[PDB]
């Protein structure tokens, strides 16, 4: 079983399983179960950015989401990554559609991680149509307007059901190494999220995760990709 | 047959092949014969420093070598690297030894890469893990328990080895161009030690860019830089 840690970006309640009444962002700590979350007032059809960041020293993984003309949506957990995480890991981007749908689309995403000091820096601000710096998984495709379509969508850009997909960083992030002094990482990415859905699903996540991570089985919809079960 | 675009830094001179009557660097475009070189003057055990820089508006491919408290050498290259060069690359440092040796260590590597089409690629190694994840090791390339990295096998005693070759590349291939992109560049940096039992220490370090899939071409050995098939 991988080991994850993510943020999620979680637009379907899914009170099932833990989730609060109302779509939220969260802290997963190697569980679709968030140990921390807060209220997100979605604007689908509106673009967001989403910005992560976490350094050794402080231990507050955290997290804060956005629209331009709106008051943002944080989200905070203490937490020491490096007990939690592999000394070297994959990051990437994660979406999922179940019964209920939604566009899942990436227009940008960066990634910066510092180990005191060797580094390792990505930015994106859009896609290639072969990005050969991607890992793809699932139904994660890059369109012809080049951003990252995590999930199926149809040629006029409406969503589908049903749907995972995620896209990690080729190259395997050296997150800690005994001694060292401090690590940290941030993490931003642009999505738009669309749907004529009254409730869309399910949500994206950036997350964090050993080299050799894939697709659970069954991980489809509520556990966006990420876990095998609630 | 591999697309190849080096800076060498030649610590020995094979003028059967081209190679000017001293130490030199150079710019290598598809073959070991320099298409621009300048005089090298070697400071074997010292620290030496490399910076290499392109971008394509200027069209000028340029790389400097120095050391504490020395002059440094400079080369340059009018060309147009999107001419030459696949849109996608892996980039690596390169090395080898002959009859005559020397140790290729490389204590340090950064890499920056950009594309407006602005996309961005950066790496930096201050110092290497035994178990580095995001390299791609070739032939006797490894890292040592002092975090360097050895592309060239060097004795248990830290004494070099010769008839060896060694690569390693960043494990992430590198989108250096794209049709219509308005401007790509791309900066690279390492500081390396060659240290010698030999008066002539052999063969040489290079940093070079390459198709993704690239490998050690068979007989690629000393002289060639472990990047060529042959010396044509
Ligand atoms: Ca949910
Ligand atoms: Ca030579
Ligand atoms: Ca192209
Ligand atoms: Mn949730
Ligand atoms: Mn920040
Ligand atoms: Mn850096
Ligand atoms: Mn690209
Ligand atoms: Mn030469
Ligand atoms: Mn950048
Ligand atoms: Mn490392």
């Amino acid at each position: 079983a991988d080991t994850i840690v993510a943020v999620e970006l979680d637009s379907y309640p899914n009170t099932d399983i833990g989730d609060p009444s109302y779509p939220h962002i969260g802290i997963d700590i190697k569980s679709i179960r968030s140990k921390s979350t807060a209220r997100w007032n979605m604007q689908t059809g509106k673009v967001g950015t989403a910005h992560i960041s976490y350094n050794s020293v402080a231990k507050r993984l955290s997290a804060v989401v956005s629209y331009t003309g709106s008051s943002s949506t944080t989200v905070s957990y203490d937490v020491d990554l490096n007990n939690v995480l592999p000394e070297w890991v994959r990051v990437g981007l994660s979406a999922t559609t179940g019964l209920y749908k939604e566009t899942n689309t990436i227009l940008s995403w960066s990634f910066t991680s510092k180990l005191k000091a060797n580094s390792l820096h990505f930015s994106f601000n859009q896609f290639s149509q072969n990005p050969k710096d991607l890992i793809l998984q699932g139904d994660a495709t890059t369109d012809s307007d080049g951003n990252l379509e995590l999930t199926k969508v149809s040629s006029s850009g409406d969503p589908q059901g049903s749907s995972v997909g995620r896209a990690l960083f080729y190259a395997p992030v050296h997150i800690w190494e005994k001694s060292a002094v401090v690590a940290s990482f941030d993490a931003t990415f642009t999505f738009l999220i669309k749907s004529p859905d009254r409730d869309p699903a399910d949500g994206i996540t950036f997350f964090i995760a050993n080299t050799d991570t894939s697709i659970p089985s069954g991980s489809g919809g509520r556990l966006l990709g990420l876990f095998p079960d609630a």
